[PDB]
């Protein structure tokens, strides 16, 4: 175990990157952070940005989700094959990134008067991820390219999380509906999703979702 | 290349690409956008996320400030001399972005009451840079290691920002400070900053700043 990712007891920002860990087959030690343990002020106090996750990779200490997903994907070959797949690679990751953000935004900030809204705007929010698959290979393989990226754990994820927010919200998305059952279905993966380590953990810190 | 910059014709999320660009000594169209152009609609159903920047660099085109400037930096040699480096490079970037949707969403969403608290908390949001800078060299070159990198272009242009809606707020961090001096007395960028194409654009749509 060459990894350790320092969170509180929550998928949120950590569940690509614990996706992407068990099913590239890398171990990895979790170093649990109690809302207690936060309130104290030390740890907060010693993290750059004052906030979670922060990991380790040997002697490189990183924090920021997506600089772990890409230093990840630069890492163990999961960035493209070249530079024109590499910055394809970004671009998704990026969309990803806004998307979440809203989602964040929700839970914390307006679950009760918002959600009615942001699901009526959800449609809107994913069709251009149904686009980009239909771009490839008719969305047969992963969102960039023939192999899987870093792009592809943080998709899935966004995905997962938006149909418990809202059921069905992918049924108007073939490729998108086929592509999470595809992904889901890598042994490695679906192993790590059907274990109590991610089952159960709730997906936001809020208890909402 | 060459490029084109499609945006709207102010400096807003495009500042900083430029910059690189003309430090670097890079040759570029600009494509404006006005916003009667925008309304109608055409243009904006044609970007895969229904936004602007787009950019061209040939047959490439892509979405996203932040995957501009990482393409910018790995096809320049602007993205660190390892991968510890890149490593490095992105989770300053990512800083340089939370603070700027910070930024933004006082700008667009509350400016009148929310400037004072904003500023208020301007200096512990600041804090880390002043930190990283610090970690490197005293803070005596660049951000991350002592090569110029697409996340130096990213935090000037962020920080000369601030220092509009702020004055004054670099001088509690003397290490921003000097970097800020440094940084915009390199000559092909001093001369960019200090022409029309640069200074006859409004930082933001929305008039404020
Ligand atoms: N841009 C950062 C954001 C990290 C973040 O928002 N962390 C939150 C939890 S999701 C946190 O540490 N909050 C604790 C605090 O702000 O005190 C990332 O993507 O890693
Ligand atoms: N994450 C995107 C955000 C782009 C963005 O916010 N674009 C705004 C202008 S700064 C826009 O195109 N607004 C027009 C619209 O949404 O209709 C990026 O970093 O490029």
């Amino acid at each position: 175990p060459p990894y350790t990712v320092v969170y509180f007891p929550v998928r949120g920002r950590c569940a690509a990157l614990r996706m992407l860990l068990a099913d590239q087959g890398q171990s990895w030690k979790e170093e649990v952070v109690t809302v207690e343990t936060w309130q104290e002020g030390s740890l907060k106090a010693s993290c750059l940005y004052g906030q979670l996750p922060k990991f380790q990779d040997g002697d490189l200490t990183l924090y920021q989700s997506n600089t772990i997903l890409r230093h990840l994907g630069r890492t163990l070959g999961l960035y493209g094959k070249d530079q024109q797949e590499a910055a394809l690679v970004d671009m998704v990751n990026d969309g990803v990134e806004d998307l979440r953000c809203k989602y964040i935004s929700l839970i914390y900030t307006n679950y009760e008067a918002g959600k009615d809204d942001y699901v009526k705007a959800l449609p809107g929010q994913l069709k251009p991820f149904e686009t980009l698959l239909s771009q490839n290979q008719g969305g047969k393989t992963f969102i960039v390219g023939d192999q899987i990226s870093f792009a592809d754990y943080n998709l899935l994820d966004l995905l997962l999380i938006h149909e418990v927010l809202a059921p069905g919200c992918l049924d108007a998305f073939p490729l998108l509906s086929a592509y999470v059952g595809r992904l889901s279905a890598r042994p490695k993966l679906k192993a790590f999703l059907a274990s109590p380590e991610y089952v159960n953990l709730p997906i936001n810190g809020n208890g909402k979702q």
